[PDB]
């Protein structure tokens, strides 16, 4: 990284508490040591002997977004094979720290989740960014009822994979036209987001996604199978024909047929007039 | 493996003559010190931290081959760091280490070793394989004139590559079905190796593939647009409709209409009389005077 601090940030900032993993790295809770200011540290372990690739894209989309629905980036740190990027505290965690303690999410509070991951989303794909991790754990709230989308450890590791691979592919003059679409596009598109959201809005309904308890390799396989069909909600009394209708669109089996993030937020769901912030800072009342 | 030779090669095999490269490592001729046979020896560097995945799917691809067009399978050896792959050796070298002194094929030379390719992939095909390296560099000749493919190279790291990933593609239970296809399946099937054989006609009838002064990056930008026309061959006049069309459908845009092996071997360009060995030992003979 170009703007990379060559200096600890424990010089500048005392580590209070840890915050977990994600997909690589510990997320360390900070407050700055004069200003009082609180981030979140990630702090990954570097090598010279290491590829940078990964790091370097996680910072590279961090850097360039500039939207409310992403959390903030405020800059990368490296002292003694230490990486640290510095972002956004989100003070109430994850919306899976959230549900862990108050249950299930009304279809409100849902709605106005979906809406918010929505403009997090149609503002990433617009950049040709790719989450492709959405789930309640990588959706965190702040203390100011604020929806972020955060680790893009998973869209790193596989934009460095496919730039990484194309040494090794084999000569392209001799390659099939299908070979090289998937070489360099990976055989699916940022449609697949719309799918984790509506995965992701059965989850906050009702506390795991669907297969839950299933080996994650048979999920796989599961879900390659011609008959596969989409989830569904267990409870259909307990929520409107709008979400209904909002997750049978975003589980759209099709990606031809899934609509775009811009085409969702009109949805009759995700378009009610009353969705606010005071949705979650109630949700995060009942936290306390 | 418990088929793997646990013991320097040298104990059965004089090294002869270095034959180049490959995907990876290194091919030697060889002669058996009691029979007098033949044979290459492909050794590659195996270090005991290093991956076995790809060289145990390259094995696995080569010893479960047993049709004439695939270079035979003797065996392998696992000493000092090295993997020795025994195979069957080919007097002639590879189609590119011929046309760059001989020059451009003839038709009926082009016509017999597509003809032997596809006998080729329709085997590795109906074995549920994939070569996905077809090319001139490929495809070798015996003395004999005879046609057999090797180097699975890139065949057993796209298996092995498939196999790895897996774990580090994230959770599953929020993934679009379309990502686990692609995770298990691959983005595209065995027709793809059709597609290079009508490559590797032109690069028999030419000297070089189409577009091959550009650079290797574009190549896979512009196949990947809409719009992109599957290559010709240059000169109309010198060749018959019989190989234009050939090219013409081997070269099928959409993997969905393009042909199979088996369906080729049905092609007249393929399926005439006068297709045989000789065609080639007159190849040989250009190389030789
Ligand atoms: C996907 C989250 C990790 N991550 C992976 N890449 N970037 C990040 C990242 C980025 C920015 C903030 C944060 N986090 C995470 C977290 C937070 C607070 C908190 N509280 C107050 C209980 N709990 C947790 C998480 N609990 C399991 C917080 O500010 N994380
Ligand atoms: C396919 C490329 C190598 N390879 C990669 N995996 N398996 C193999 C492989 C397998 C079996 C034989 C052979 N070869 C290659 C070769 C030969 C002879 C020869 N002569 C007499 C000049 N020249 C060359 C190649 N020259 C550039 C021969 O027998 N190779």
């Amino acid at each position: 990284d170009p703007d990379i601090f060559n200096r600890d940030p424990r010089d500048h900032y005392d580590l209070l508490q840890r915050l977990g993993g994600g997909t690589y790295g510990e997320v360390f809770k900070a407050r700055d040591k004069v200003s009082g200011d609180l981030v979140a540290l990630k702090m990954v372990k570097m090598e010279p002997d290491d590829d940078v690739s990964t790091l370097q894209k996680e910072i590279l989309i961090l850097k360039t977004c500039r939207h409310a629905n992403i959390v903030a980036y405020h800059g990368s740190y490296l002292w003694l094979q230490k990486l640290w990027i510095c972002m956004e505290f989100c003070g109430a965690g994850s919306l899976q720290d959230i549900y862990q303690v108050t249950g299930s999410l009304s279809e409100l509070q849902i709605s106005y989740v979906c809406r918010e991951v929505l403009q997090g989303l149609a503002y990433l794909h617009s950049q040709k960014k790719i989450h492709r991790d959405i789930k309640g754990a990588n959706i965190l709230i702040n203390d100011a009822g604020e929806v972020r989308l955060a680790d893009f450890g998973i869209s790193a590791q596989i934009g460095a994979e496919l730039a990484r691979r194309l040494e090794f592919i084999g000569t392209p003059y001799w390659m099939a036209p299908e070979v090289a679409a998937v070489a360099l596009k990976g055989g699916y598109n940022e449609l697949c987001d719309i799918w984790s959201l509506g995965i992701t809005a059965i989850e906050l309904a009702e506390l795991q996604p669907p297969l839950f308890d299933v080996h994650p390799l048979r999920v796989l396989f599961l879900m390659t199978k011609s008959g596969y069909q989409p989830p569904r909600l267990k409870e259909k009394g307990k929520w409107s024909a709008a979400f209904h209708n909002f997750i049978k669109v975003t589980l759209t089996k099709s990606p031809k047929k899934r609509p775009s993030a811009t085409k969702m937020l009109s949805h009759q769901l995700v378009s009610q007039p009353g969705l606010n912030r005071g949705l979650i800072l109630d949700l995060l009342d009942k936290l306390k």
